[PDB]
């Protein structure tokens, strides 16, 4: 229970916004959407403002809003994210994609207004140009997966982990392995929860109208383990 958990009972409209380098590549990309933590799901749709985007859409979605979740009632205690608000929470992130570069990442959660703001600042090093990130080799896909969280009393917020899965064109999978923390951005007090994880899926398509390099996204997320 906390107040900011009632700035989601309703269907939240959400911001999307992201610059990025990767091996010196630039770009940057808008998302706008709604939120509905009630049914714990994400409807967003991602633009490119920048041109073909130098790395698969599949390796920013992790980066490209938690405080969604659908936390189930008996775990309503463990919800940082919610809590966390308006103020809002930073998240940082570092990303190691299997025998290649890796992304590193931090951002800004909270609202603006009535509008869930999520700003992001990536930055990749590392990759191998003929690889699987610089080589458009990942499928337009994406899987389920369950991302864990546990609290941290010293940064006064959490310390999150897991590893994503990217189908591979040639029937291989790629790991990029996850390590996330996040910390409120504000003064006022925030739940610090036992161990839990949230079971998430995505799904991309894209908009047939739309001419620029984008993503349609649609996840849904519920919070589960206590």
């Amino acid at each position: 229970m906390s107040k900011g958990e009632e700035l989601f009972t309703g269907v939240v409209p959400i911001l999307v916004e992201l610059d990025g380098d990767v091996n010196g590549h630039k770009f940057s990309v808008s998302g706008e959407g709604e939120g509905d933590a009630t049914y714990g799901k994400l409807t967003l749709k991602f633009i490119s403002t920048t041109g073909k985007l130098p790395v698969p859409w599949p390796t920013l979605v992790t980066t490209l809003v938690q405080c969604f979740s659908r936390y189930p009632d008996h775990m309503k205690r463990h919800d940082f994210f919610k809590s966390a608000m308006p103020e809002g929470y930073v998240q940082e992130r570092t990303i190691f994609f299997k025998d290649d570069g890796n992304y590193k990442t931090r951002a800004e959660v909270k609202f603006e207004g009535d509008t869930l703001v999520n700003r992001i600042e990536l930055k990749g090093i590392d990759f191998k140009e003929d690889g699987n990130i610089l080589g458009h080799k990942l499928e337009y896909n994406y899987n389920c997966h369950n991302v864990y969280i546990m609290a941290d009393k010293q940064k006064n917020g959490i310390k999150v982990n897991f590893k994503i899965r990217h189908n591979i064109e040639d029937g291989s999978v790629q790991l990029a392995d996850h390590y996330q923390q996040n910390t409120p951005i504000g003064d006022g007090p925030v739940l610090l929860p036992d161990n839990h994880y949230l079971s998430t899926c995505s799904a991309l398509s894209k908009d047939p109208n739309e001419k620029r390099d984008h993503m349609v996204l649609l996840e849904f997320v519920t919070a589960a383990g206590i």
